[PDB]
């Protein structure tokens, strides 16, 4: 008598199981799905069977699985192109997991205080520009300055520099060649997609030059296109140009909307709290009086600050469906979910559980402090994820988001320029960020 297994949703339309439905809007849809079917329950995109996993158990039987077991690799085919055959997430297991190891301490650490400075120069700088007051979209600055930041940290001085210009062209035609059709077609060819192909190319010629004219001179910056450099394989092999190449722009994509949706998030959540915006502020004046800088070590101490962006995130986490593809049938709080089946863990949802946010729906940095819970289950909130395959980048994220809230409140008085209940989720893109017209207010402070 065969075993328990998830209760599957009724179908909707034969060729496309529920994808419509989803596509309305998927945060909505998953919130639905779990509302009706519990932590763990089935739904159809197309002909592939995809089931929910939310709360805190069904959380760790995803994050904890072995790479054997939940492969990552059909999340991103989107992307093979873009990464290049064969580079992280088209490797094989043991190849991919060296080249995201050889990324995590180019993220951490050692160069993170001169990824500080970075960050805070490049901000400072942009503010140079700005008029003594104006308007401004604040989702497209929140982009442009995570681009400028990014790319001069992980790729270095000469992309914000002297291949500005190219690297800005080559960076949209690699993201417009994020087309759905290419995550449904195992296809390539089209117009803008041989677009995507010539950016690649023309960035792994650069990567390439930028190498051997780096080791013609002697600079050794701090990027983490240098550290890719320095880096080999257990081997005592080295990256190839294909590899470092793929890798840097993995990196940036990871980090780019991401970071930029997050830093938007977190004033827009502060312009309609002023009780929130004033305890960021004092915590902002405080560290100006003690230290007259923006610096590594100041930034590492901001509660208030911190427990804001936790808290956008609770609310606002950027990626909102972690995929995977099911390898060996594996057992999740009692039931079974068969290889060849899909899984996926989402955020919006599982933050919003009432059992592990009491008052889900209420904003609230104070539930990070000591007295209350935040880690107290490491399977809760996971905006970054969790487990093997947990964001590398998330250190960098929240120095990048603190450096440049505290640059821009410290500088810049704001107020919303659209009534505060109008700033809402824009679930249908691919990396969940504000509403698309985010429009912002700015003055000179004192
Ligand atoms: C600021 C908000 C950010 C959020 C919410 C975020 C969230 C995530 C999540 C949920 C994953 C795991 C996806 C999955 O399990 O399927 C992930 C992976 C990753 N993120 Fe981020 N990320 C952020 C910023 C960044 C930044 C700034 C970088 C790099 C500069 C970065 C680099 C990465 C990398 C390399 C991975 C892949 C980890 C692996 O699979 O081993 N992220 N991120």
């Amino acid at each position: 008598p065969p075993s328990n297994t998830p209760p599957v949703k009724p179908g909707g339309l034969p060729l496309l199981g529920h994808i419509l439905e989803f596509g309305k809007n998927p945060h909505a849809f998953l919130m639905a799905l779990r509302h009706e079917f519990g932590d763990v329950a089935e739904f159809r995109m197309f002909h592939q069977r995809m089931v929910l996993l939310t709360g805190s158990q069904a959380s760790e039987a995803f994050y904890r699985a072995p790479d054997e077991v939940l492969d990552q690799g059909p999340a991103y085919r989107i992307m093979t192109p873009i990464f290049g055959r064969g580079v992280v997430f088209d490797a094989r297991i043991e190849r991919k997991n060296q080249q995201l190891q050889m990324l995590m301490p180019a993220l951490r650490d050692k160069p993170m205080r001169t990824y500080s400075e970075i960050i805070v120069a490049e901000v400072e700088a942009m503010l140079r520009d700005w008029k003594d007051a104006g308007t401004i979209d604040l989702l497209e600055l929140t982009k442009e300055l995570t681009i400028y930041t990014s790319s001069h940290c992980l790729l270095g001085a000469e992309f914000r520099h002297e291949l500005n210009t190219e690297f800005a062209g080559i960076y949209r035609d690699l993201e417009m060649g994020i087309q759905p059709i290419a995550y449904v077609f195992p296809n390539l060819p089209l117009p803008v997609f041989k677009r995507r192909d010539q950016a690649r190319v023309r960035l792994q010629e650069l990567v390439t030059q930028i190498m051997e004219r780096r080791a013609r001179s002697q600079e050794r910056s701090t990027n983490v296109f240098q550290m890719l450099i320095d880096a080999s394989y257990d081997d005592g092999s080295k990256l190839t140009p294909h590899e470092i190449t793929g890798m840097l722009i993995a990196t940036i994509f990871a980090g780019h909307h991401t970071s930029s949706g997050t830093t938007a998030w977190v004033l827009i959540e502060l312009l309609r709290r002023p009780e929130y915006l004033r305890r960021v502020r004092a915590e902002i004046d405080a560290l100006f009086e003690t230290h007259g800088r923006v610096t590594f070590e100041s930034l590492r101490q901001m509660p208030q600050l911190e427990n804001v962006i936790k808290e956008v995130l609770r609310l606002h986490p950027p990626l909102i469906l972690l995929m995977r593809k099911v390898m060996k049938d594996f057992e999740v709080q009692g039931m079974r979910i068969e290889a060849g089946k899909f899984v996926c863990a989402a955020p919006s949802v599982t933050h919003r559980i009432p059992e592990l946010f009491p008052n889900p729906e209420l904003f609230d940095p104070d539930r990070y402090t000591p007295e209350r819970a935040e880690d107290k289950d490491l399977y809760g909130w996971q905006a970054f994820g969790g487990g093997r395959h947990k964001c590398s980048g998330n250190a960098f994220a929240m120095f990048q988001i603190k450096a440049i809230v505290c640059v821009l409140l410290r500088n810049y008085e704001f107020e919303l320029a659209a009534a505060p209940e109008s700033y809402r989720d824009d679930y249908r893109k691919m990396v969940v960020e504000p509403a698309s017209p985010c429009l912002i207010r700015y003055r000179r402070r004192d």
